[PDB]
């Protein structure tokens, strides 16, 4: 997955309050989230890759091998099972918890990276920028 | 409440979609909701009150006596019984359904309308000038 390596700043974000009160947020963490201008580091070691977030109030990271199934703790402080495969050029992670699941997938378009979010037909939108 | 009677337009909302969040309401009546700068017209007759919500998907209205608890159909469905009272120079509003229950208040601020709802610590603040 060499097209998404690097460094990417959030341009943009559609619907994303909306996607996390359908996945459960609180109000005070939704409202923390919406306010965060986070940047996204994209890395690769070998068949290990690297997916962080950092924003001045909580930073994540996973590491992961595509198509293992592994532990994730979300920033909202979920404990999923998560899976992430690279299908049609595109990087495709499924959220498992408590009987529920959600999609998020990463994809170019042009020279932006765009995330896209599904949760019981609610779909956000986030575009990011090369940093 | 002659401070109150006119044609107002909507200029600012704030916390809006995540007060009807909390009270329940679904996607598709919230997006609709967020869409609508609705027109709200009260008018004094007697002793009977009337406050008419104006918008292009839907038109509300309801004529109480102060102090009197009456049926109300919300704008999203919800049958509650409300009783509006006259409090400070403000009509405070009361709905209850369900076992639930929220408070509505307008009052004057200025030469602004201020409509404050809070439902479970949410509040919403949506501004309004004379139409
Ligand atoms: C990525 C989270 C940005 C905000 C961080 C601050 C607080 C997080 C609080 C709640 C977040 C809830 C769900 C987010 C999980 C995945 C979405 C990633 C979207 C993106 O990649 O943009
Ligand atoms: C007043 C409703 C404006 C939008 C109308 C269109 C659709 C309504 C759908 C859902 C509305 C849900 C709750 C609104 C009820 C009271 C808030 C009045 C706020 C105001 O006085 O602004």
């Amino acid at each position: 997955c060499d097209a998404f390596v690097g460094t990417w700043k959030l341009v943009s974000s559609e619907n994303f309050d909306d996607y996390m009160k359908e996945v459960g947020v609180g109000f005070a963490t939704r409202k923390v989230a919406g306010m965060a201008k986070p940047n996204m580091i994209i890395s690769v070691n070998g068949d290990l890759v690297t997916i962080r977030s950092e924003s001045t109030f909580k930073n994540t990271e996973i590491s992961f091998k595509l198509g293992v199934e592994f532990d994730e703790i979300t920033a909202d402080d979920r404990k999923v099972k998560s899976i992430i495969t690279l299908d049609g050029g595109a990087l495709v992670q499924v959220q498992k918890w408590d009987g529920k699941s959600t999609t998020i997938k990463r994809k170019r378009d042009g020279d932006k990276l765009v995330v896209e979010c599904v949760m019981k037909g609610v779909t956000s939108t986030r575009v990011y920028e090369r940093a």
